[PDB]
């Protein structure tokens, strides 16, 4: 529906806030595999997602429905989680966002 849309676009604002910055900031924009050294990273993840990518989605009206949503922002999540070893730290803070994300995802009205 447009009003679960609109709660979409609410859990969106959050993510991007700044209360959580500290754990958010490696997800803002698309990974830069040539910046960040990753020469495999485009062969192992076939499809790329961050915020950037969903907040254009969102503005554009591109999502039909409130489960497209959800499984882009899943989608960025999971890309770190099968690229990065369970030890590293910017695992630890995907959790951390997607905590926030899964919270409010769950809050919404029918
Ligand atoms: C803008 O900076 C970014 C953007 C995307 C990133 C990363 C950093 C950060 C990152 C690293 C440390 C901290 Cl504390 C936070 C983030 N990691 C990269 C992954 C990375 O560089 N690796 C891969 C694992 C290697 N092991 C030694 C085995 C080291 C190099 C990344 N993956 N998903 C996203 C999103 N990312």
């Amino acid at each position: 529906s447009m009003e679960q849309l609109k709660h979409c676009n609410g859990i969106l604002k959050e993510l991007l806030s700044k209360k959580h910055a500290a754990y958010a900031w490696p997800f803002y924009k698309p990974v830069d595999a040539s910046a960040l050294g990753l020469h495999d990273y485009h062969d192992i993840i076939k499809h790329p997602m961050d915020l950037s990518t969903v907040k254009r989605k969102m503005e554009n009206r591109d999502y039909r429905d409130a489960q497209e949503f959800a499984a882009d922002v899943r989608l960025m999540f999971s890309n770190c989680y099968k690229y990065n070893p369970p030890d590293h730290d910017v695992v630890a803070m995907a959790r951390k966002l997607q905590d926030v994300f899964e919270f409010r995802y769950a809050k919404m009205p029918d």
